[PDB]
């Protein structure tokens, strides 16, 4: 497959795939005759599973060696799972957050008729 | 008040007061005799409204939007609606965030964390 094909099938931008590549975080493409990309399954693979990490929070380097784990045979299940625990906690804090956040605007938004909002805020 | 003063009371660096005056997203200040900026209280209230409407969520245009509407003699209403709509966005991005740590938690469960290759994490995530 060309770049444009392994984007629309990953979800992935070309701009984010060629990112990937050249921070070294997945198996380089192959050239062909002519010079261009061609990606295989594995590729598809890799990219895949890169996409997915980084929507439920990991971060770059994290994914790297998520996918490092991935292409590794004598890969110990432990590992992945005391990363996947960590990244809950994270998960977990940030929840916690954002709940702070949302509370403090709906106090805001209590307080106010139809202006203790903008007065608070400033 | 010069720009070194706000700076010190609210919180915010030189160079971000100077970008949101570039930006017009705050009333740009008068010049002094000498051509350097003076600041009033009008001032430190849009920087203070701008700093406490990012930190708790609002973008840019929406600080913006929202310092317009401050200086605004007249919009109970228009902002209450405006805050209302950020608590939806905060709750979508809550119950999105609670929808992928109840997914790691479904895989972590199922997998048999030990020295095997088998990692159903992995799997199911490539
Ligand atoms: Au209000
Ligand atoms: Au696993």
């Amino acid at each position: 497959m060309n770049i444009s094909d392994v984007a629309k099938i990953t979800g992935l931008t070309s701009k984010a795939i060629r990112f990937y590549e050249e921070k070294g975080l997945v198996t380089p493409p192959m050239r062909s005759e002519n010079g261009y990309r061609t990606y295989t399954q594995q590729h598809l693979n890799e990219l895949t599973l890169l996409r997915q990490a980084r929507q439920v929070g990991f971060n770059l380097e994290e994914s790297g060696e998520l996918v490092n784990l991935f292409n590794d045979p004598q890969r110990h299940s432990a590992d992945v799972k005391r990363r996947t625990l960590e990244k809950v906690a994270e998960i977990e804090r940030h929840i916690e957050e954002l709940q702070s956040m949302r509370d403090q605007l709906l106090a805001l938004a209590n307080a106010c008729p139809g202006c203790p909002i903008i007065e608070n805020l400033s």
